[PDB]
């Protein structure tokens, strides 16, 4: 009887009636950290082809172009590597969710790695478009921690495999490649979810689009996004809640209703001092 509200979701979490939260995030959560959506006219990455020495937008994430000229991609890597951008309130909200034993899994479309930098361990993360936290030799397939090629990336050298001399590429998923193996965790995670949180994306592209329907029909789906569009708007469920407008405000409103404001402020304080 009647729509669930943001407060109703907050109350379920406070009661630990929702304690296996699956979170899905996109570009919208990282704009307040100073990373625009790549497609943003004027400011976004795809609108700065000259700045990266690219023939066209997609090229920075294409394998044949990468092997012809790895330097534009490595320019992006240098900018996006950990330490450059700061997580914002949205990332720390998810971190708090984790610290309180409420996070089952956080699925991210972002490559900025800000979830990790916020202190969420890799085991809770499914970085569905890959990550800079690890790298792989393109010839022999030797894996490397991201830190092991940091010096070369910061020094504008194309890192190389000690074993076979192959170019070592960050584990970002390029156009036409398979999604990472960890993505198959959705098979167990989604039936297990007792709350679905979607932040700063409308999950309009597959296979993310279908995943919104993988949770059971009793599970509330909370969308915090500019607009109510995508699969959630196409196929609403009685226990869906939409918090529209600015993601930062939506998240901060939820944080307040949860009673975590002072806890958030202390966490952010501590973390900034690192
Ligand atoms: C879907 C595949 C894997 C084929 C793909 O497009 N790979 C290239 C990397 C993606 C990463 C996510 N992505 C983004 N698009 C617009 N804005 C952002 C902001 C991102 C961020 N803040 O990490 S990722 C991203 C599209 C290109
Ligand atoms: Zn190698």
């Amino acid at each position: 009887k009647g729509k669930l509200s943001l407060q109703d979701v907050a109350e379920l979490i406070r009661a630990r009636a929702c304690q296996r939260v699956v979170v899905m995030v996109g570009a919208g959560i990282s704009t307040p950290s100073g990373i625009p959506d790549f497609r943003s006219p004027g400011s976004g990455l795809y609108s700065n082809l000259q700045q990266y020495d690219l023939p066209y937008p997609e090229a920075i994430f294409e394998l044949p172009f990468f092997f012809h000229n790895p330097k534009p991609f490595f320019t992006l890597a240098k900018e996006l590597y950990p330490g450059n951008y700061k997580p914002n309130v949205t990332h720390y909200f998810l971190r708090l969710l984790h610290d309180k034993g409420l996070l089952l899994r956080l699925y991210t479309q972002n490559i900025d790695g800000l979830e990790r930098v916020s202190g969420i361990p890799a085991s809770k993360l499914v970085e569905a478009h890959g990550t800079f936290a690890s790298a792989t030799c393109t010839v022999c397939q030797r894996p490397f921690p991201g830190e092991d090629i940091r010096a070369d990336v910061m020094a504008d050298r194309v890192p190389r495999c000690p074993v076979c001399t192959g170019v070592v590429k960050p584990d970002i998923v390029f156009f036409g490649e398979p999604l990472p193996q960890r993505f198959l965790l959705h098979v167990v995670d989604f039936p297990m979810a007792d709350l679905l949180l979607i932040l700063g994306t409308s999950l309009e592209v597959e296979p993310f689009a279908s995943l919104t329907e993988a949770v059971r029909s009793s599970v509330p789906r909370l969308l915090i996004n500019r607009d109510l569009v995508g699969p959630l708007a196409w196929h609403p469920r009685s226990r869906d809640v939409a918090q529209l407008g600015d993601v930062v405000h939506g998240v901060e409103s939820l944080v307040e209703l949860l009673g975590w404001t002072e806890e958030m402020r202390d966490l952010v304080q501590r973390e900034t001092g690192k």
